[PDB]
């Protein structure tokens, strides 16, 4: 306060390298205006002092573009790891003095500080900057929260849906489903106007589109089932891969075009799907772009099968055979809309990633480990029932010793060669390795996971239909008359009657006189 | 036992009659073949003779072949290979780990709704 | 205190703060600049790793006796040490010994399965 | 520990000179004289904030230039 009244610039912009990339290098990003780590460093006094200075700007920009809200957002990381000071430095700076212009600027990139909330992935301040209840009455008009009517213990809530639904470009709503980098999606679509919005997005439009691609798709993978097992037979070696009927009742001419226009346009939907967002090498391509990859896979491996038409492979009917296998258990995508078979459809996604390939690998060295060596011992001159036209290689040892897992028949230890109390001590040593031990570690292993994932297996369920539902609200191009909101009702002011808006509700505690409120007590609409 | 055919194996039959039926087809697709199965003049090797060949994988059956078969046989050994994988190491393994949660979770109140 | 396997009187050994500046020379540890939350530290490192005999990583990982050593290895000098020694030559020279037993393996496989 | 045991193996089974340099070698310590003891460096974060009174250079990040 002596170098204030002295005269010092408190508006001087330090640049260099600090605000370095990579926060373990130099590092310390805070917008770089003085007022900000006063803001920043938690100095709740000197923050009162910069402000009244008359000489001291606010809404001035930075290198990266940003004002002092947009620096004072990217320093959270958690509640824990801070006394959380960053939620009550953001409301102080913003009463102290403030309209909505300095909400409303883009930085650099083009970002608004509540959209930079959700691609940091800041939880805990995108809790406070979707309520913001403002109790002073002269500056409630920049808040997000209004109380209607309470009455009591049932107050009907209202939440303000500016940014937050895609009815804009690049919305809040899109941000966070859409996105990749970020642990902490599926505990953020927790919060309250994200949450009751995908329930009444779900509820007028999505549980039918949902349901009748479904239906689009059962009746698809019936009419390739029936065209490749009943008849592909007459006769001959004619290829014939969809069958025509050039004749009359007309079946097979409805049905083949029915395929090859549906195995179309599966294709090109998710081939300009999948050429919206790289994935990187794993961990992306196995959660969010799963399903979107094998229905690709599928649809590819239909419409190659008319090319083996083109000038008569041997691979027509084992291609197309892939397609049916594999038709039939990408179905178990399509039962994501239901609840309970959403959280089971979660616990046996993740244990192909976490226990069973884990298991293959090593199992698969037990086989080929022990399988080379029973295979030394097997050739003898004597092999297996008279070794000149029959077998006994290899990979007789392991069908034989990969049968030792299920039934087999009969395990003999008979006829074979030099010491037979060792082809019976390599037996017994298998048995002993993958029958008693690695196998029984793959159900106590599952058994850790599931009560470990089945704690948040919920909202993991959560995100997975709520990417959906932003995919089938972008391909409607419609005029989208199917209305999710109050619409342009008021907010409390003399001139703002805009800024569509949401209903919800709270219950019994904290018993208060009520001062804000919007209407004179009713529930419904008046009359 | 009356809480888990409500809650965990009523959502295996689901999903293991899936891969029964959808795998099912497939070993059918190729198991015709003009030379099917023992003679196919007066036998069998429809597509339930592709399910009682591979609803048997799941308990001891006797002998799994993988001979005389068509086209590719290192596609009918390996959609055996993917069922194996599918349904004997991975769906059934779900089960034991799904009962284990439920029955400490039910196990705490059990008493009561016997009461 | 390695030897022993005094864990808690270790952790205290390799910080060892000392803020009063007349003797601030039998620290083991320096604040090199700090500008407010991140701050850069610096341990001092002269009896830990083995450039000398019989040194302080060498006792606790060879060591046994002891039911405290997998513990006691997440103390701070001791635990980024391990890290950058893998960092530079261990990576290669473990991916390596990998490489010359994962190839001898397989010329002792093929001669005496072929021929 | 157990990748441990196999890291101070190898470094022993490694009979160079040891170009592989570990750490920043010689830098000073307090003192007016006592320039030796090669160090290493480590990282804090948010909390228990206080004026910094013991440093040992004028806040650059990396060696100066
Ligand atoms: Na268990
Ligand atoms: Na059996």
């Amino acid at each position: 306060a002596v170098l204030i009244a002295a005269g010092a610039d408190v508006n001087a912009h330090a640049k260099g390298v600090f605000f370095n990339p990579k926060y373990q290098h130099e590092g310390f990003y805070f917008g770089e205006t003085p007022l900000a780590l006063a803001a920043c460093t938690n100095q709740p006094e000197i923050v009162q002092l910069l402000m009244e200075n008359e000489q001291t700007d606010i809404t001035s920009q930075d290198s990266r573009g940003n004002n002092i809200l947009h620096a004072l957002v990217t320093v959270a990381e958690d509640f824990k790891t801070q006394n959380d000071f960053v939620k009550r430095m953001y409301d102080m700076i913003l009463l102290r003095s403030g309209n909505w212009e300095l909400e409303t600027m883009r930085n650099n990139d083009g970002l608004t500080p509540l959209q930079l909330a959700a691609k940091m992935g800041k939880a805990e301040i995108l809790k406070y900057i979707l309520s913001r209840e403002i109790k002073e009455k002269p500056l409630r008009s920049l808040s997000r929260k209004f109380t209607d009517w309470a009455y009591g213990p049932v107050s009907s809530s209202l939440y303000d849906l500016t940014n937050v639904d895609t009815t804009t470009d690049n919305s809040v709503l899109e941000i966070i489903v859409y996105n990749t980098n970020i642990d902490n999606r599926h505990e953020m679509l927790t919060l309250e106007p994200l949450h009751t919005l995908l329930h009444t997005k779900w509820k007028k439009f999505a549980k039918y589109m949902f349901f009748l691609s479904f239906c689009f798709y059962f009746f698809y993978n019936i009419t390739l089932t029936l065209v490749s097992y009943y008849r592909p037979r007459e006769d001959e070696d004619l290829p014939h891969p969809l069958a025509l009927t050039h004749k009359m009742s007309w079946l097979q001419l409805l049905g083949r075009m029915f395929v090859l226009i549906w195995a179309t346009c599966i294709s090109v939907k998710e081939g300009i799907a999948i050429f919206l967002l790289r994935p990187s090498d794993l961990q992306s391509i196995l959660s969010d772009a799963w399903f979107h990859f094998v229905f690709f896979v599928q649809a590819v491996l239909v419409i190659l099968s008319v090319f083996l038409y083109l000038f008569a492979y041997k691979e027509y009917l084992a291609c197309l055979v892939l397609a049916m296998a594999l038709g039939w258990a990408n179905m178990l995508a399509y039962t994501r809309g239901f609840q309970s078979m959403g959280m089971y459809s979660v616990m046996i996604q993740k244990v192909i990633l976490h226990d069973v390939l884990k298991f293959l690998f090593v199992y698969i060295l037990f086989l080929l480990g022990f399988g080379v060596a029973l295979a030394s011992l097997i050739e003898k001159c004597s092999k297996d029932k008279k070794d000149c036209s029959s077998y006994g290689s290899f990979s007789d040892a392991v069908l034989e010793l990969f049968k030792l897992t299920i039934g087999l028949g009969d395990l003999n230890i008979q006829q074979n060669s030099t010491y037979p109390i060792l082809f019976l001590f390599l037996l017994i040593t298998y048995v002993i390795l993958t029958f008693v031990l690695l196998l029984n570690m793959l159900i106590a292993l599952m058994g850790e996971t599931v009560e470990n994932v089945s704690k948040e297996s919920e909202r993991i369920w959560r995100l997975q239909r709520a990417r959906t539902i932003l995919e089938f609200e972008k391909m409607l191009p419609e005029w989208l008359r199917s209305r999710f909101r109050m619409g342009e009702l008021c907010k409390v002011a003399d001139e703002d009657f805009r800024l569509c808006l949401r209903i919800n509700e709270v219950k019994w505690t904290e018993w208060k006189t009520h001062v804000s409120f919007l209407n004179e007590d009713p529930g419904p609409i008046r009359r």
